[PDB]
């Protein structure tokens, strides 16, 4: 998330690919 | 907070207006 930002929708971009965006806040929930 | 940076105070800048700054870490506290 730190290297990317959210814009538009997946049905807009032509040629978009699916993947998992790492969220540094998820592993911090264990602390 | 990602699109702005906190500096100075509210009594210096001329023409400052009041508003609310959304914090993405506030709603994540429930998890």
């Amino acid at each position: 998330t730190d290297n990317t930002f959210v814009s538009g929708n997946c049905d807009v971009v032509i040629g978009i690919v699916n993947n998992t965006v790492y969220d540094p806040l998820q592993p911090e929930l264990d602390s």
